[PDB]
C-alpha cells in the first residue's frame, strides 16, 4: 500500500489515486513575490479554548492527535472560510535532517516540519461527508524550525515513546491547541487538497506565516517514531512529507500587506 520510500512513495501514488496529478493538489511552493494581498478576506478566528483532545495514534504514516468533535468546541473561522470549520485532528510531517520535512515551501524554502490543523465544515454534518465537498476541509498549516524549545509541543513529545509503530494509541485528554501557535496569524491561503492519499481536492489551506521553533531535542523523538508494526523490522519514521505540486490554475493569496 502507499507509503513514503522509493516503491510506495510520491512518484507512485498516481496509480492507485490518480487525482495525484489532478488541478489542485498539494502541497505547493509559496511564492511570497507573487502571493496578493487581498483586503476581502476577513480576520482569521481560531477559537480553541473548550478544545477536547481524546487521543493519540500512530497510523503508520505519521501521528494523529485526535480530538471530539461531537460538538461546537474548537472551531476555525473568518479569512477565506465560510462559515464554521470543527477541529478533529492535528498531525505533522517532518524529515530525517532539519533541512527538510515541510509539505509546503516559501520560495522554494523547506522547514523542518509542518503541522496540519484539520478542520471539516460543520454544513456537512460529518468529516466523511466533507471530504466528498469542494470546500468540505479547512488545514491551518504552521512551519516548525529547530531553535527553541516549544513548551506546549513537550506532552506529545513525551507520550511518543508509548506510541513508537503502527496502530498503537495513548490516551490523550485535556492537551490544549492553542500552545503550538505562533504570535503572528498572517497567512497565505489557496485551494488545495489532503497531501496524503486519498489526495482528495476538499481543503481551503491557511498556511501561517511565522513559524514556530521547536527544540532539536524535541524533534529527534518525532525521529525515533516507527512506519512499521511492532515486531517488524525496524523503519524509522522520517521524510513523510509530499513534496510541492504544479500550481496549475491558482492564485495564493496574502492577507496581510
Ligand atoms: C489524513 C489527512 O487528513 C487531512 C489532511 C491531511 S494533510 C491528512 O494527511
Ligand atoms: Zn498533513
Amino acid at each position: 500500500h502507499w507509503g513514503y520510500g522509493k516503491h510506495n512513495g510520491p512518484e507512485h501514488w498516481h496509480k492507485d489515486f490518480p487525482i495525484a496529478k489532478g488541478e489542485r493538489q498539494s502541497p505547493v511552493d509559496i511564492d511570497t513575490h507573487t502571493a496578493k494581498y487581498d483586503p476581502s478576506l476577513k480576520p482569521l478566528s481560531v477559537s480553541y479554548d473548550q478544545a477536547t483532545s481524546l487521543r493519540i495514534l500512530n497510523n503508520g504514516h505519521a501521528f494523529n492527535v485526535e480530538f471530539d468533535d461531537s460538538q461546537d468546541k474548537a472551531v476555525l473561522k473568518g479569512g477565506p472560510l465560510d462559515g464554521t470549520y470543527r477541529l478533529i485532528q492535528f498531525h505533522f510531517h517532518w524529515g530525517s535532517l532539519d533541512g527538510q520535512g515541510s509539505e509546503h515551501t516559501v520560495d522554494k524554502k523547506k522547514y523542518a516540519a509542518e503541522l496540519h490543523l484539520v478542520h471539516w465544515n460543520t454544513k456537512y454534518g460529518d468529516f466523511g461527508k466533507a471530504v466528498q465537498q469542494p470546500d468540505g476541509l479547512a488545514v491551518l498549516g504552521i512551519f516548525l524550525k529547530v531553535g527553541s524549545a516549544k513548551p506546549g509541543l513537550q506532552k506529545v513529545v513525551d507520550v511518543l515513546d508509548s506510541i513508537k509503530t503502527k496502530g498503537k494509541s495513548a490516551d490523550f485528554t485535556n492537551f490544549d491547541p492553542r500552545g503550538l501557535l505562533p504570535e503572528s496569524l498572517d497567512y497565505w491561503t489557496y485551494p488545495g487538497s489532503l497531501t496524503t492519499p486519498p489526495l482528495l481536492e476538499c481543503v481551503t489551506w491557511i498556511v501561517l506565516k511565522e513559524p514556530i521553533s521547536v527544540s532539536s531535542e524535541q524533534v529527534l523523538k518525532f525521529r525515533k517514531l516507527n512506519f512499521n508494526g511492532e515486531g517488524e523490522p525496524e523503519e524509522l519514521m522520517v521524510d513523510n512529507w509530499r513534496p510541492a505540486q504544479p500550481l496549475k490554475n491558482r492564485q495564493i493569496k496574502a492577507s496581510f500587506k
